Formats: structure tokens, C-alpha cells, sequence
């Protein structure tokens, strides 16, 4: 068991959940992302620890156990702010290692552009430097879906019936192909995605599901910005990730020496379905560049 504390981050109270290894050789601070609305799903990067690598996990506002601050605060900008105050908070002047995944992915992105002076490195796991550019990419895999399950999205999506029996059938299949392939969904998982169905920035912010986006950050776009990004970065992405392939190539195409793995049968939560290879990649990452 980690050391888990409600701390006052701010302005309001955020719940955090160090993992200190015997020997830290390095800190770690992850970012979980949607649907993820938590830290659940990324506790499976615990076990680099053993690599005397740190683990900082952590519900970001309105997320998970962390309480939920004014509406006009859902904002990726704000999202830095909470960051580096919660990093200082804890590491106070250390360079730390920032991962992000999803749209964690995409914070880690916005927070690196501002204050990578912090960072020692940084790795994106299926993030985006564009939400234009993930929907359209998104209705392009709509479209590969058999047509059963595709017939079904175009349909009731097109009047906002969202709660069609069909609808929703096609959607977990959407998910088990495009989330986490060919593999019993753990706990961990089950938890993130109840907390996205029980808050409300998901719905704020992001929208009804992964490939129907209608929230405020539809229009989130910093891809003229990231290549001020000058420090080691690590990219992964999978093949059947939702957040495709392609959109992690504009990420490693702005930003100098960064280094971009595609993992063949995996998709988005690629911590789960390749634990072993994934944890392997990044710990090697870390330590590599002390």
C-alpha cells in the first residue's frame, strides 16, 4: 500500500497517491485522461517501482475522489496550473518525469510547453496535440466498424439518441476494439470509467462517449506550439488505438528527438494489455536519461 493524503491544491482539495520506491532513482507524476475519469486505470505502472522509479498518481479536479471547482475552471490551462502546484507541492525544486495518457496526454503536452524546466522527460501514451484532428480521425474508424455497428452510431448519433439499446451495444463493442483488445477488463478499469458516468466535467468538457466530442475543448488546439518542446519525449500509440496512430505522428513530428513506438495488437490502454512491454519501455526511458 501507497501513501494516499487530500491535499488542498489550488484552491481546492485533490487526492493524490505517492508510491515511493526503496531506492528513488526517479519521480514519476502520471495524468489519467478520458474516458478514464481517474487514476484507476494507470495503477497497473505500479510496478516500476521496482525500477526505483517514484509513482505519483492523482484524481485531477472534478475527477474521481478530488472535489470539483467552479465550472469555469474546466479548462486545459487550469489543468496546468493544478500540476505544477501539486509537483511543487510534493517534489518542491526536483525535476520530475511527466506521463500522460488519453488527454492526460494532451495536458502533459500543454503543461511541458510552459514549464518543462521541471521536467527531466516526457511520455505521452495515446495523447493529441488536436481534438479536430482526433474526431475526424475518430469518424474515420466509425466507418471501419462493421456495419451492424456502424449503421447503428450513424443513426441514433445523428439525432442524439444516446440512449438507444443499440446504440449503446455498438459503442461497448467500440470500445472493446478500440480501449482495450482482446482482454478481461480489470477492476481498475470498471472504476475509472463509473467515475466518467458519475462527475460531470467528462460531460462538460469532453461529451457522450470517446468519438462524439461536443464539449468545450472540441476546438483545443496547441499543435503550433508544442515543438517549443525541447526535452527527451517518449511517444506510444496503438494500432487500434481510438486516438489513431496518425495523430501521434503530429506529435512526434513538432517536437525534436522524440521517439514514437506503435504496439501491433494493442489499442488505447496498452498498459493492460502489454503491462509487461509497456512498463519495460518506460522505465528504460526514465533511466536512460537521469
Amino acid at each position: 500500500e501507497c501513501i494516499e493524503n487530500y491535499a488542498k491544491v489550488n484552491g481546492i482539495y485533490i487526492y493524490y497517491k505517492l508510491c515511493k520506491a526503496p531506492e528513488e532513482k526517479a519521480k514519476l507524476m502520471t495524468m489519467h485522461g478520458a474516458p478514464g475519469m481517474s487514476h484507476d486505470y494507470l495503477l497497473s505502472l505500479r510496478d516500476m517501482t521496482k525500477e526505483g522509479i517514484t509513482v505519483l498518481f492523482y484524481d485531477q479536479f472534478g475527477c474521481g475522489r478530488s472535489e470539483e471547482p467552479d465550472q469555469s475552471k474546466f479548462t486545459i490551462d487550469y489543468g496546468v496550473e493544478e500540476a505544477e502546484a501539486l509537483r511543487s507541492k510534493l517534489f518542491g525544486n526536483e525535476k520530475v518525469f511527466l506521463m500522460g495518457s488519453s488527454y492526460g496526454g494532451a495536458l502533459a503536452l500543454a503543461y511541458a510547453v510552459k514549464y518543462q524546466d521541471h521536467l527531466k522527460g516526457l511520455i505521452v501514451s495515446g495523447g493529441l496535440s488536436s481534438v479536430p484532428l482526433t474526431v475526424k480521425e475518430m469518424n474515420r474508424l466509425i466507418d471501419e466498424l462493421p456495419a451492424k455497428y456502424r449503421d447503428a452510431i450513424k443513426k441514433y448519433g445523428s439525432s442524439g439518441s444516446y440512449e438507444n439499446p443499440e446504440y449503446q451495444e455498438a459503442v461497448n463493442y467500440f470500445y472493446h476494439q478500440h480501449l482495450l483488445r482482446s482482454e478481461d477488463w480489470p477492476p481498475e478499469v470498471l472504476k475509472s470509467l463509473e467515475y466518467a458516468e458519475r462527475r460531470n466535467v467528462y460531460r462538460i468538457m469532453n461529451g457522450p462517449n470517446e468519438f462524439t466530442i461536443t464539449g468545450t475543448i472540441k476546438d483545443w488546439d496547441i499543435t503550433d506550439k508544442i515543438s517549443a518542446i525541447k526535452i527527451p519525449t517518449l511517444i506510444t500509440v496503438g494500432e487500434y488505438d481510438e486516438v489513431t496512430p496518425n495523430v501521434a505522428r503530429v506529435i512526434h513530428e513538432k517536437i525534436a528527438g522524440s521517439e514514437l513506438h506503435v504496439f501491433r495488437d494493442c489499442s488505447h490502454l496498452t498498459m493492460w494489455e502489454d503491462r509487461e512491454g509497456y512498463n519495460k519501455l518506460l522505465s528504460d526511458f526514465i533511466l536512460k536519461h537521469l
